């Protein structure tokens, strides 16, 4: 009866076995550059964990960590440098990124065969309109954890709560592409648990620690939690525990989709390098 | 208790209106190139109107007519001649193109400044990552004609009933904008007359002659018909005329949609424009 736990590790050690199959058959290794600026917590942990796997892997990875004053001028002129240079396949800048820089512009600024995080608009453009690109990891990691566990998704009827650049928006746009019947919901829905009560595939990228509750829920739906909310030095997802009891399979959390949006990172700096060479 | 009508013609009026007095105030006129290959009848009549009402505003419009056998080398040819032609603002490519040319590979030459149309993947980029652009003319439209007829997007259900890039999936995204909780349904779609039941604004783009029937609306909704299905002589929307019924207002057809593509192509020919001047 209770939910299974669909854990990203699993599907995300075949992603893993995917690339160093891959690997053997390549003369050259790909190479990742991280670029982080200050020190926030929760950035240094996680291009910690991105450079870890990657090193792990086999990859030449680096992290250029510059300080919180750098001007947006220094950063963009790095980044050219970073596009020119032949022996780098993807970058990456973390995000959030400091107030007196404007984002969109040092995202355009990478160029769109290197954008191994998939925001630049033309990898969004070409995302939305079906053809070839490099699209953002945490929505490729929600797709291929369903498809990993066995989820059909044509003509599933999908709801994803969020509607972020980040996850919501290539999520329901990657969705299409299996056929799934796609609801974005975001804060201004009304009557959210009702909208979220039709979804045999529910996906929660909000940022609300335990949000939806079982009664949002489908008898039988498929939940996948994208939340993480550090909360009393734990791990929070955006559903409540609860949920378990209605539905078929839940995402954990820590280990649930976190794992999968590091796979496929690792996946798009792979395919970064092959898409120039 | 019947639907009212939208009438496309007084939407699209407000906005020629605004673009009439938008140009005293400009010193130049804008200049708009419509290509189109081959003798298609449908192809044929749409150029004819966007071409007449540009040339009625007062634009400088021109329309390129090549044979069938023109080659795919020769267009993109053409195209980066007018992409470099500094007295050409609005380039648009008459869909669609005949086999032997790759579409996405026209538009993709059609300069992202230029690009009237809005299918360049920069352009798209920008539309689902909320920054400026250039968007497609009919989703524009029916958001423009919604707004017109005083219907608040903010917290509505909508449902948007095929997936197209010219249509659908631009429509989904600018409907986002607008606060709209948005489904995308299509042919996978299981149960499409359930799914459509919910919508408070119902926009229908599939190409099937009155194939949405009454029972498929919401008692109130507000429906939107962009199909044009040439049937007997007439023109035919994708929406059965008896949703009249149940509907507190349904777009005509023809003079619903229609009107309102044409009036945002004008409108993004202005935008062009002053996006490089
Ligand atoms: N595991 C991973 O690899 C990973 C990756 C990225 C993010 N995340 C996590 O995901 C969370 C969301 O961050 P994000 O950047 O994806 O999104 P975001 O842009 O920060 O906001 C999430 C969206 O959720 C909606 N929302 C927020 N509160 C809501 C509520 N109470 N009811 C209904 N909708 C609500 C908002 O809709 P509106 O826009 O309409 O206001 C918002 O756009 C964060 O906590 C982050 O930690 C995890
Ligand atoms: N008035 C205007 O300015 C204007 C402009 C453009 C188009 N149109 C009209 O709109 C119509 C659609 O053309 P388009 O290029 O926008 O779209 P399209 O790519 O030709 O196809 C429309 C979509 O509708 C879905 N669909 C088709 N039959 C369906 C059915 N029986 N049940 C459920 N879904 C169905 C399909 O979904 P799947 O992808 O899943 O198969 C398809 O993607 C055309 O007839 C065209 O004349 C009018």
């Amino acid at each position: 009866m209770a939910a299974q736990v669909l854990s990203g590790h699993e599907a995300a050690e075949a992603v893993y076995e995917e690339i160093r199959a891959r690997l053997r058959s390549l003369s050259f290794t790909p190479s990742l550059r991280v670029i982080r600026l200050g020190e926030d917590p929760a950035s240094v942990a996680y291009v910690r964990l991105k450079d870890k796997r990657a090193r792990a892997l086999g990859y030449r990875s680096q992290v250029e960590v510059y300080p919180e004053d750098l001007p947006e001028e220094a950063l963009l002129e790095r980044i050219a440098a970073l596009n020119a240079d032949e022996e780098v396949d993807g970058i990456l800048v973390q995000l959030p990124l400091p107030p007196h820089i404007r984002t969109q512009r040092v995202l355009e600024a990478i160029h769109p065969l290197k954008d191994v995080d998939g925001f630049h608009p033309l990898n969004v453009g070409r995302l939305w309109s079906g053809g070839k690109g490099l699209f953002p990891c945490t929505p490729l990691g929600v797709v291929r954890l369903l498809k990993h566990y066995g989820v059909d998704l044509r003509g599933k009827e999908v709801v994803v709560v969020g509607r972020s650049n980040i996850v919501g928006k290539p999520l329901a746009g990657l969705l299409l592409r299996e056929d799934a019947t796609v609801t974005l919901a975001h804060s201004k829905t009304q009557d959210l648990p009702e909208v979220t009560r039709r979804a045999q595939v529910l996906v929660v990228a909000v940022g609300r620690p335990h949000l939806v509750r079982k009664e949002w829920v489908r008898e039988g739906a498929i939940v996948v939690d994208v939340g993480v909310n550090r909360v009393e030095g734990r791990l929070l997802g955006d559903v409540h525990p609860e949920v378990a009891e209605v539905a078929f399979a839940l995402t954990p959390v820590p280990g649930g989709v976190g794992p999968m949006t590091v796979a496929m990172l690792m996946g798009n700096t792979l395919e970064a390098a092959l898409l120039r060479r």
